[PDB]
């Protein structure tokens, strides 16, 4: 069979698209198993109880498998052993990376904000029809990744998939069960802070500088206020067991739409550089700021090479 897996610190995408091109996959006779490379947010493990869904199972070694790549092309985002194992698939909405193979497969990438919008057109292609739970997760991984359309990664195949797959999953208010989502993000109080840097952290080489950057998407920026400086503590102990140049956290209101980001920086003056708003006591709010790949990222990348 093949694995269909997302990136390492899987997201709701990840997930849900493995769960969701798995079954299409077994369904037109091409037998697939979804996997994982990493524990589930708490955001993702209420999507699969809420339709009904055990989580895919957790895989780190794929040598000599074929595998069904999920919302990267990137070999860092890849399992540790990617090379030793055969590719036959990417579904995916970013930038084509350095994932390369030796034998044909299927890519399909469209510049859209989420994989579950593909891979709901890959059901279409094939002319099956998307049960009601898995449309629903699918369903899910737009408003997660679009921000229930307030990220500006979010486009017109997403809105207009979103509300298709709301009707065949027999959801009335998909922006309840959004909002329903990003409760569940905001609920951090008794989370290690640790835990919290992590949940969705990534490591970038900005022209030979080690940039780790954590984010968090919650209701209300208040949740944070008891447990702030704990964070602002874990950044700089995790710069120091990393060697990292560079350790920011993005704390994003999903109504305010914007992000307080807390820094650590051997750059004294990175956030007034980078995004023309200077860092108070290792804090700036940014106004208008949801996607880290969009608004947060090229404007650090950018002040590496100047
Ligand atoms: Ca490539
Ligand atoms: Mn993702
Ligand atoms: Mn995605």
């Amino acid at each position: 069979s093949m694995y269909v897996v997302g990136h390492k610190i899987p997201d709701s995408d990840s997930i849900c698209g493995a769960i969701a091109l798995a079954y299409l996959k077994n369904q037109i006779g091409e037998p697939a198993i979804a996997a994982r490379l990493g524990e589930l947010s708490p955001e993702t493990a209420f999507i699969l109880e809420k339709f009904g869904f055990e989580a895919p199972e957790y895989k780190t070694s794929y040598a000599g498998e074929e595998v069904y790549i999920v919302d990267h092309s990137e070999i860092t985002q890849a399992p540790d052993d990617i090379a030793q194992a055969t590719i036959v698939g990417i579904v995916d909405h970013h930038k084509l990376g350095d994932l390369t193979t030796s034998t044909p497969l299927e890519c399909w990438i469209r510049p859209v904000g989420c994989s579950n919008t593909v891979i709901k057109m890959m059901y279409d292609f094939y002319q099956v029809k998307i049960p009601a739970n898995i449309a629903g997760i699918m369903m899910c991984a737009i408003l997660s990744d679009t921000v229930i359309f307030k990220s500006p990664t979010c486009t017109t195949a997403d809105i207009r998939c979103v509300e298709a797959l709301a009707e065949i999953a027999g959801v009335e208010d998909f922006k309840e069960v959004g909002m329903d989502m990003f409760k569940v993000k905001s609920a951090v109080e008794g989370t290690p802070a640790r835990d919290l840097v992590m949940r969705d952290f990534k490591d970038f080489n900005m022209n030979g500088n080690l940039v780790g950057i954590g984010q968090l998407e919650v209701i209300d920026l208040a949740v944070f206020d008891d447990i702030k400086a704990d964070l602002e503590a874990d950044i700089a102990k995790l710069k120091v067991e990393g060697n990292r140049h560079s350790v920011l956290l993005l704390l994003t209101d999903i109504m305010k739409e914007g992000s307080e980001m807390l820094v650590v920086s051997d750059s004294a003056d990175l956030t007034e550089r980078a995004y023309g708003k200077p860092t108070v006591d290792g804090r700036v709010w940014l106004d208008g700021v949801l996607s880290r790949k969009k608004q947060v990222v090229p404007a650090l990348q950018d002040a590496f090479q100047k």
